[PDB]
């Protein structure tokens, strides 16, 4: 067992062990881990086990990190707890890889090679055919989400401020497609691509009309996939907008990236092109290695249904902070 200590930080103390020193907040907090020499960050949990909700989303998260082991998406180097006991067991820290800034910290309202902007998005990519591979989606995907090195090797992060949400989250759809992250990538592309926001509203409304100017009015297939009359007379109702010629905002752009924005940027969730489809385009040609692109080991979501006790929560979380193995 190590041995502690304690400092105040981010307005509250935190009690961790000897190895991790430096502390330096970014509640996240940077540090240096002496006993394997890494950079890492150091996440405080708010009040884990206050009620049953703050209780099940600690349990998600430690989960999710647990299983996660993939190059391009955040996992979990340790997971500790200054309590003895399950009795006395009340604060819970995760730890990880600290890639040291974030793809806005990064491209800083600048214009990326396409090169850049390949090795960046296959990564994202390859990040996400993993995590959907567990049938896991990320559902708010964005710059401020993926954690990036000076090398720009890249992790996502927080997975299972609205300028990358896909539309029908927006609107509340409720049975949402693995592609909805799809649609955040295109925005992040865009963005890389050009150097500003592909869909900047100023609030909810502006932002479904800015995409629409792009993408054109709904179809017709896809407008008999909605049940409600009235939202659908208002859309017919409005000026007829015909899609946008993806060259005109993109003049000067590798032609094989305007394609792969083209099948990502599509309204209807179903059409839009897939992390794996997409892996498989030209415009990765350079990087795609079919045979190094792995999913997931299936993933045991059954806890998602279930409504528990805070208590029950509370142990389930003992009981994997305890069974813990730091990886190799
Ligand atoms: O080094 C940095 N700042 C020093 C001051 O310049 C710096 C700046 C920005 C960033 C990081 C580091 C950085 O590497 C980083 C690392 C982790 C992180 N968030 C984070 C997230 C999680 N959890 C999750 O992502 C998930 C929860 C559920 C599924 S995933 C966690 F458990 C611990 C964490 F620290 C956010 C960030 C934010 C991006
Ligand atoms: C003005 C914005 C119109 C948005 C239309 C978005 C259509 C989203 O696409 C819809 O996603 C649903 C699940 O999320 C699927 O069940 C539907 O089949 C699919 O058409
Ligand atoms: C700017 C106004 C755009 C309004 C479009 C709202 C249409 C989405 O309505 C959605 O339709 C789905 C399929 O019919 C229903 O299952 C969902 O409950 C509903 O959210």
């Amino acid at each position: 067992r190590p041995t502690f200590y304690r400092q105040e930080l981010n307005k509250t103390i935190w009690e961790v062990p000897e190895r991790y020193q430096n502390l330096s907040p970014v509640s996240v907090c940077a540090a240096f881990d002496t006993k394997t020499g890494l950079r890492v960050a150091v996440k405080k949990l708010s009040r884990p086990f206050q009620s049953i909700i703050h209780a099940k989303r600690t349990y998600r998260e430690l989960r999710l990190l647990k299983h996660m082991k993939h190059e391009n998406v955040i996992g979990l180097l340790d997971v500790f707890t200054p309590a003895r006991s399950l009795e006395e067991f009340n604060d819970v820290y995760l730890v990880t890889h600290l890639m040291g800034a974030d793809l806005n910290n990064i491209v800083k309202c600048q214009k990326l090679t396409d090169d850049h902007v390949q090795f960046l998005i296959y990564q994202i990519l390859r990040g996400l055919k993993y995590i959907h591979s567990a049938d896991i989606i990320h559902r708010d995907l964005k710059p401020s989400n993926l954690a990036v090195n000076e090398d720009c090797e890249l992790k996502i992060l927080d997975f299972g401020t609205r300028w990358y949400r896909a539309p029908e989250i927006m609107l509340n759809w409720m049975h949402y497609n693995q592609t909805v992250d799809i649609w955040s990538v295109g925005c992040i592309m865009a963005e890389l691509l050009t150097g500003r926001t592909l869909f900047p509203g100023t609030d909810h409304i502006d932002q479904l009309k800015l995409i629409l100017r792009l993408v054109g009015t709904p179809g017709a297939e896809l407008l008999k996939k909605i049940s409600s009359e009235s939202a659908r007379n208002y859309i017919q109702s409005l000026t007829q907008m015909p899609k946008m010629n993806f060259a005109n905002v993109f003049i000067g752009a590798n032609p094989l990236a305007v394609d792969l924005l083209e099948k990502m940027l599509v309204l209807d969730s179903d059409k839009r092109i897939t992390a794996a489809q997409a892996l498989a385009h030209a415009y990765f040609a350079q990087y795609h290695d079919p045979d190094d692109e792995p999913v997931a080991d299936p993933y045991d979501q059954s806890f998602e249904s279930r409504d528990l006790l805070i208590d029950e929560w509370k142990s389930l979380t003992y009981d994997e902070v305890i069974s813990f193995v730091p990886p190799p």
